[PDB]
């Protein structure tokens, strides 16, 4: 079977002095139009189905699999907040939920706050982006997008008659904050070209859209804007933030005048969050170290910042939440996330102690502060998904709801952590999984998934999908290399920048170490991951093909020095504090060198799924295309290079839910096969 070979259409780059010929740089069309385009999409989208056609009944074993243990009959945890109890409902034969609520004293009835089918009625795309009720609980602000653009259209509701008010705000990010007249919001505005939230304009509800004043512009195009509100309710805040530095300016919630007041300004490689309480401030920032400490201080001023935890070189602070008479953090060490609570008068503690080996926990939803009740979740490699309500003053814990997973016996599956020494002398966290019974040491397939960037964690959580794997004698691995935040911000600097080359050292390291310790076996390693973890996969084979024998690389970031050069691609703005700016001889020449696109040598690779989203956008389809294209001309060997093109549209993770099942029984299978 000849694979389709791409037009090679030469076009040299040529920055700072050497010059870097890219045959397949026409495949990039941002319209989508490109005729010429589309039919190498389609014709390696054609190619793939060919070539995994007999996989179909594996595959529709796994997908049903896969969803005859996920009840199409889904209620939320309820919340309360706002004195009013919130619920949201999926039910079968309807794509998108119906959000509810009802008084907090109340049992029998159920409102209506928006039903998302409704108002789908009539309409291609419906994507929820915000919904939050005013703090009278009269108006219902929601942000909905109906063209699927990521691009929000804010709209106001009132809950006595249901009737929806005239105007409707336009191309915001669904990010919005009510003031306490609960008539007067703040949201934020994307740019009509560069479309990233960079103005905060303020509306009154009721009045005209264009009389909506700007409140703030922020000029610096590495900064993101958001807009939080304090636990107070006293300011709303405008939280600009880039991947080093952040500022925070402050909105008076209470006056109909307020312009921003400066909180404390940007410095470079100082990030701060902060929140007000108790009439203080509490502040998570890195000032006296990358692992963060909690500040506390009567106003702005950094001098008068005390110090309530202070940052430790073993201990990364990650968040925290307020209550009465407790304060409780999220805190990481030795690869482990752990909680704590610390009583503002008595300065008590007590940590929440677990067992298993590779678990997750973390701080849920808590919007009301006064109350002993803290909503925090958990999730290990064998133990679903779990909310928990803990007493803070008497320690009894009850559990509120599970991931419910049916066909699934806990008892049948082993996890362990592993911790491996890497090249360079660093210990490496990696949290396995395999079934019990299927177990034999050196004949099981072994998957390692990674991502290993932007200091996000991979931590061990529970996986309904992956049962289908483990039941196949498979050993699924999560590899905690550097450029994720488990081990701490050292671990994402010394991941990132000019130390990016640990992050697939890291990679190649553990597979090598569970191999040669008997986890795996040798022929049957596979690896996987996903737009950052595709930049790993693309690197990792390019530099140990050998190692692999299948890959799943999915919307993977190949391209790394071209797309980051081009200004006029979105996120690479953002972005220049994690890889680079090959503006500069120093990042081009380092980022280059791994860059999984300029780096394809003619050598032996293994098999490979690669996939990508056409529509999607923030995807960058051809980044993938021009890979295998370059692949498929240079590449030795006789195995599979396959490219699926996601040609839709709408939905994506949620209510065209079953299109993310397909492609991951798509991909499941082509492993399957491969490890036979």
């Amino acid at each position: 079977m000849t694979p389709p070979k791409a037009e090679k259409r030469p076009y040299p780059i040529t920055t700072h002095g050497d010059t870097r010929v890219d045959d397949y740089y026409w495949l990039r069309d941002d319209e989508r139009t490109d005729p010429q385009v589309l039919d190498y999409l389609q014709a390696e989208n054609a190619f793939t189905d060919a070539a995994l056609k007999p996989q179909q009944a594996l595959r529709e074993t796994l997908y049903e699999e896969m969803v005859a243990r996920e009840n199409l009959y889904f209620q939320s945890v309820p919340y309360v907040r706002h004195g009013y109890r919130y619920q949201t409902r999926f039910e079968p034969g309807n794509e998108y939920a119906i959000y509810v609520r009802q008084p907090q004293a109340e049992s029998e009835h159920w409102d209506t706050l928006i039903d998302g089918n409704q108002r789908a009625e009539q309409r291609a795309f419906y994507t929820l982006g915000g919904l939050e009720v005013s703090p009278d609980n009269q108006k219902l602000a929601v942000a909905e997008d109906f063209l699927s653009r990521r691009q929000y259209d804010i709209r106001f509701k009132n809950l006595s008659d249901d009737s929806w008010t005239d105007e409707v705000l336009e191309n915001t990010s669904g990010s919005f904050e009510w003031a306490n007249d609960s008539a007067t919001v703040y949201y934020v505005r994307k740019h009509a070209k560069t479309l990233l939230p960079y103005q905060v304009y303020r509306h009154v509800v009721g009045t005209d859209p264009q009389l909506d004043e700007l409140i703030y512009e922020e000029q610096d195009d590495t900064f993101y804007v958001g807009l939080e509100k304090t636990t107070s309710d006293r300011f709303i805040l405008i939280h600009l933030s880039s991947t080093t530095t952040s500022e925070i300016l402050l909105l008076d919630a209470d006056r109909a005048d307020s312009t921003p007041q400066m909180f404390v300004p940007r410095r470079k490689d100082h990030e701060y969050g902060i929140d007000h309480y108790h009439q203080h401030f509490y502040i998570r920032s890195n000032k006296d170290g990358k692992n963060f400490g909690l500040y506390q201080s009567e106003q702005a001023d950094e001098a008068q910042w005390q110090t309530l935890i202070a940052p430790r070189i073993e201990v990364m602070l990650e968040g925290f939440s307020l209550f009465r008479d407790w304060l409780v953090v999220e805190e990481r060490s030795e690869g482990l996330t752990q909680l704590r609570q610390i009583h503002w008068q008595s300065g008590e503690v007590k940590r929440i102690a677990f067992d298993d080996p590779t678990y997750t926990t973390w701080l849920a939803y808590n919007p009301e502060p006064e109350t002993e009740l803290l909503r925090y979740g958990y999730s290990s490699m064998t133990t679903p998904t779990t909310l928990y309500e803990l007493n803070l003053d008497s320690d009894e814990r009850v559990m509120l709801k599970q991931q419910e997973v049916k066909n699934f016996t806990p008892e049948n599956y082993r996890s362990e952590r592993v911790w491996v020494k890497a090249r360079d002398g660093v210990e490496v966290p990696v949290s396995l999984v395999y079934r019990h019974d299927s177990f034999a040491r050196g004949t099981n397939p072994l998957m390692v998934y990674g991502y290993g960037s932007y200091g996000s964690s991979m931590d061990p959580a529970f996986s309904a999908s992956r049962l289908s794997l483990l039941d196949r004698g498979f050993v699924f691995v999560l590899a905690h290399i550097r450029g994720g935040g488990e081990l701490g911000q050292l671990w994402y600097e010394d991941g990132k920048l000019f130390k990016k080359q640990n992050t697939f050292n890291d990679f190649i390291d553990v597979t090598e170490a569970l191999i040669a310790q008997g986890y795996g076996d040798a022929k049957r390693v596979f690896a996987m991951g996903g737009s950052a973890g595709g930049l790993l996969m693309g690197a990792v084979i390019n530099q140990a093909p050998e190692l692999f024998n299948g890959i799943v690389a999915q919307v993977p970031f190949v391209d790394v020095v071209t797309t980051m050069l081009d200004e006029s691609i979105p996120l690479t703005t953002g972005e220049y504090d994690e890889w680079g700016n090959p503006n500069q001889q120093a990042y081009y020449d380092y980022i280059l060198q791994y860059s999984p696109y300029d780096q394809v040598k003619a050598q032996d690779y293994p098999h490979m799924l690669v996939t990508t989203g056409l529509h999607d956008s923030q995807v960058q389809y051809w980044e993938p295309a021009k890979w295998v294209a370059k692949l498929r001309e240079l590449k030795t060997d006789d195995r599979q290079l396959l490219l699926y093109t996601d040609m839709d549209s709408g939905h994506g993770g949620k209510s065209g839910r079953f299109k993310a099942y397909e492609d991951i029984a798509l991909e499941y299978a082509f492993i399957l096969a491969l490890a036979e």
